[PDB]
């Protein structure tokens, strides 16, 4: 049981050494194109690099390149682009990435300023009336609604196409009580945030894959990954003893480095699963007290 395993962790008190143990055992991989000179004010963080096997092309014929990479969970049978905070030359190729990809959500757990710093520029329009125009890839974005809770928004963004003319809705979901190299306020929050998110739709596999963001792509988004496969993980099997939470961030971290950044991150994992466990295992009543918990409103 990882509910025992956590017991041990904390107990012993080595959640670091745990958590460089998977640093250490993580995949490398090149990333040749993300390293390329003319790519180089693509790139938020000079150490966090999308790998060259799973990165997301642009469907364009003069850079293909974004920082994003596709996370594919073959047995869980969920796919995410993680991706970072957009950079003020590359919003364009965000939108152009969301459209190409087909995605349905973009999910974004950072805010613009944290810690004194721009940690992701303002990539989607604050008013309805005042669209946003990406002409590099031939784009509008529009706000269509927003729903402000105390700690996360939801926005429905209309995406269109200025060639054809074809229009899309998007779902972002914009966390805003996650500090960075932080934790969620408590399990009861985040997961009630992941629900929000799932119960929209926007991960059926009818869909795109959702694209999950925080400033670099890694940490924050690595913690909501995890989370979200173990969870369906154990849904598909109605075994929890079967998941083994360190085992499925080691196969995250083949498709992108750094997933997780730090130790607090990954104990914060197994909390969310361990509680998570509850409504998966056949109590949804645990999700309205989630909803109480995180006092949405
Ligand atoms: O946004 C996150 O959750 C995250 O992974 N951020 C990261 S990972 C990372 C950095 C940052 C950052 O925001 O400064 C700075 C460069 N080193 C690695």
């Amino acid at each position: 049981e990882m509910e025992k395993e956590f017991e041990q962790i904390d107990k012993s008190g080595s959640w670091a050494a745990i958590y460089q143990d998977i640093r250490h055992e993580a995949s490398d991989f090149p990333c040749r194109v993300a390293k390329l000179p003319k790519n180089k004010n693509r790139n938020r963080y000079r150490d966090v690099s999308p790998f060259d096997h799973s990165r997301i092309k642009l469907h364009q014929e003069d850079n293909d390149y974004i920082n994003a990479s596709l996370i594919k969970m073959e047995e869980a049978q969920r796919s995410y682009i993680l991706t970072q905070g957009p950079l003020p030359n590359t919003c364009g190729h965000f939108w152009e990435m969301v459209w190409e990809q087909k995605s349905r959500g973009v999910v974004m757990l950072n805010r613009v300023m944290e810690k004194g710093s721009l940690k992701c520029a303002q990539y989607w329009p604050q008013k309805e009336e005042k669209e946003m125009i990406f002409e590099d890839t031939n784009l509008k974005l529009t706000l269509i609604s927003e729903d402000i809770k105390t700690y996360y928004t939801v926005r429905q963004l209309e995406l269109e196409n200025l060639t054809t003319q074809e229009t899309r809705e998007i779902l972002h979901f914009h966390y805003t009580t996650w500090p960075d190299f932080g934790v969620p306020e408590s399990p009861a929050s985040f997961l009630n945030f992941l629900f929000k998110v799932r119960e929209s739709g926007s991960l059926s596999p009818e869909h795109g894959p959702v694209v999950v963001h925080c400033s670099a792509g890694i940490g924050r988004s690595g913690t909501f990954c995890l989370a979200d496969t173990c969870l369906l993980l154990m849904d598909k099997r109605k075994d929890p003893s079967s998941v083994d939470i360190k085992k499925v961030l080691l196969d995250m971290r083949k498709f992108r480095m750094g997933l997780i950044q730090t130790a607090d991150q990954l104990r914060f994992s197994y909390l969310a699963v361990i509680e998570g466990a509850k409504f998966i295992m056949g109590d949804s009543s645990v999700q309205d007290q989630w909803k109480e918990l995180s006092h949405e409103d």
